[PDB]
């Protein structure tokens, strides 16, 4: 529990830390990693405290490591210049993160639920929207 908390926190710095040093897609890429990092804060409060985690929690938790560890993979993959060229031109909205995003958003309400209502924490709804301005601002640093 401990543990897992733990490994979550330190993938989503990791993933922030890779967005920051990107080359190409600096919008998306940033917007990436601001992202994560806003999601694993309420992590980071409930890690500073040393509360056991219910097993409806355990799930959502495991459900978030996965979509960060796939958002990890997809940074990692475009660090590779030519990965993001030939995903591009596939692409039909330009938009680079497209399936981790939807899979981080919907993840992410089930937790942040389970997080407010057991663990009394004090939403994706404009990031589809941020993500075709983001590939818009992309498109056209790259077209200069
Ligand atoms: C290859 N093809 C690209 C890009 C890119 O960043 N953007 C935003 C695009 O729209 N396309 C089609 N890359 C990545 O490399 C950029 C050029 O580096 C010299």
């Amino acid at each position: 529990p401990g543990e897992n908390l733990k490994h979550i926190i330190t993938l989503g710095q990791v993933i922030h830390k890779r967005c920051e040093e990107m080359k190409y897609c600096k919008k998306q890429c940033r917007r990436l990693g601001h992202r994560v990092l806003g999601l694993i804060k309420p992590l980071e409060m409930l890690q500073d405290q040393g509360s056991v985690p219910s097993e409806k929690l355990t799930t959502a938790m495991n459900r978030f490591k996965a979509a960060l560890e796939e958002a990890n993979g997809e940074i990692e993959k475009f660090s590779n210049r030519s990965n993001i060229c030939r995903f591009l031109t596939a692409s039909q909205d330009k938009i680079l993160f497209k399936d981790v995003n939807r899979k981080l958003s919907d993840v992410w309400k089930e937790l942040s639920l389970l997080l407010q209502v057991e663990q009394r924490m004090p939403q994706g709804a404009s990031w589809a929207q941020e993500d075709q301005q983001d590939a818009d601002e992309d498109r056209r640093a790259f077209q200069m």
